[PDB]
């Protein structure tokens, strides 16, 4: 159903959804590569506190990239320059018992741009939900190690100051990769990232990289001071 | 093997094939979007018995869109502006027992256009065949309900007067869809519909929508007066 | 890791690799369709037994097209006009015990172009290796029958002299195809062959055709005298 449309204002109101939905359709007249600052926040209000957080001010570009990895890709039309379908459940849709509601908020929107949010209903119900988390670096240290066990997909920022990325697998082996090799391996599973309205296809964003994590327990970043490196990890778990 | 090449005339003769073929190849110098009124009729003729009707004056555009949904698509070359492969059986060629033949007819052709036909045979014989059926919703009526039990793929005409499309599933649940949401969901399975000669790709047709039906038993169309809504459904069964 | 960067010379020096790499990355500023005479040669020198010859002066175009069939395809970036990822092992990497090492060389390059080699390692080791072989049909031979049992992919040069090509399957059936039908069948598996820098995709080469051999035990070529035909076949086996 048509959840909301936003135009003119720089911040969407607290959008409330009561019926069970499983996926969100985000449409805009701004291209995917032109998203700069817009952020989204989605949660489920269970009652007297103890609400479930699925996304806390996650960047829209990272949210779109982390959800359209694989056979699918972002779409375009003659009326909308960017369409993306992002799922929130594994197979069916979120189940709300008595008074739970899904609250969605948009922040840092552009004044002269239009956005539209739609919700997709499903005939099934499920308790397996997707969770988004954010990790960063202090930007004043050369190297840092993070643990990515459980997560099956990551979106990393791309900068010229990142030298090495070390993957530590579940069997103890450690493999070092360069950004070029990382991008080449990334573009081997999902060759196409988006299709433009005119007909051209873009096979990758110039400053974001999608990494699938299979049997990977650790990621080490070897970089140089001067920039902040951001990772957005996606996981699936039962609430 | 090559079947026929048609030019100049507006009606192809009733071509007869005796070799057991498994699929057809349709090639023409007009793009897939440029097809307007061409119709195809394919059936199996038995010398002593009842005819087997697969397609009866089915639109060529709908036939191609039904047969080329999935990983594949319709391609193009320098000589031919449209090349498509259409499957007739499930995983083999149609088996002719005693006095069976395949009759193919093309009608409502354009005078100055070329239409070729090719046949593809397989080393296996199977009894599963694909059947095409046509359904309509009139223009003087507001809403309708059509039973789509047993089918797995439909193609609906696209008009600016359709309001809602409702799916009733096998478990009794009812889900309402907007045309925009339905198009977005349809493109979520097959991102690309055709590739042009220059290099640009077209991800859909402006007046056709392909609906993959899974465990759906009813479709309810809600619209306003002004146009006729046409559905072409495909099914698989044994003869 | 980075193996070598070749620029200015017409023959790359012999390169020795000691680490157990799993795949190679070929990057160059020459488009995929623009390669004419570049050749590669890879072989493993083993201190216990006999040396393993993987590629013996295989053309770069055929070597690249043999590895990028399926969902993957050769890509491009701003700096590099052609990037390809070619696997040398089935799932893991080549096993080297104590001193056995891989040796790679490039031949018949162009002085005013650029080439690079990258190596990709894997956390696992395997003995299943990929082998490339070359078959030839002379100019004075009207027809020729070859045994492609055990192979899984072939690359042929499209020529106007070739008239028919017949598959012989395991069950004994023989099916004859034309070049047009062969190309159409091939393009139904991998619709897109490469993506250029400006966003236009290319769905195939104008002089090379890729044939997937599934349950095929013989290939017969019928042509007219005048031209030579070359097949590049790929196979997987345990050493």
């Amino acid at each position: 159903m048509k959840i909301a449309t936003i135009t003119g204002v720089t911040k969407s109101p607290e959008l409330q959804v009561t019926k069970a939905i499983g996926a969100l359709i985000l449409s805009s007249d701004v291209a995917l590569s032109a998203l700069t600052t817009e952020k989204i926040s989605i949660y489920i209000e269970r009652g007297n506190g103890s609400n479930v957080i699925l996304a806390n001010k996650v960047l829209l570009k990272d949210f779109i990239l982390a959800s359209t990895y694989g056979t699918e890709n972002t779409q375009s039309d003659a009326d909308n320059a960017m369409i993306a379908l992002c799922e929130l459940a594994d197979e069916g849709s979120i189940y709300l018992a008595d008074k739970e509601s899904i609250k969605i908020t948009l922040e840092d929107l552009i004044s002269d741009k239009r956005y539209d949010l739609h919700g997709i209903e499903e005939p099934q119900q499920t308790n397996n939900l997707f969770f988004f988390e954010q990790k960063s670096v202090a930007s004043e240290e050369f190297n840092k190690k993070i643990d990515v066990q459980g997560f099956d997909l990551a979106i990393m920022t791309v900068d010229d100051s990142v030298s090495d990325l070390s993957y530590q697998y579940s069997n103890g082996q450690v493999v070092k990769y360069l950004p070029f090799e990382l991008q080449t391996l990334s573009r081997d599973i999902d060759p196409i990232q988006a299709v433009l309205s005119d007909g051209k296809v873009v096979q990758g964003l110039t400053d974001r990289l999608t990494l699938p994590l299979v049997a990977v327990v650790g990621i080490e970043i070897n970089k140089s001071q001067g920039s902040i490196i951001n990772f957005v990890v996606r996981c699936l778990k039962t609430v």
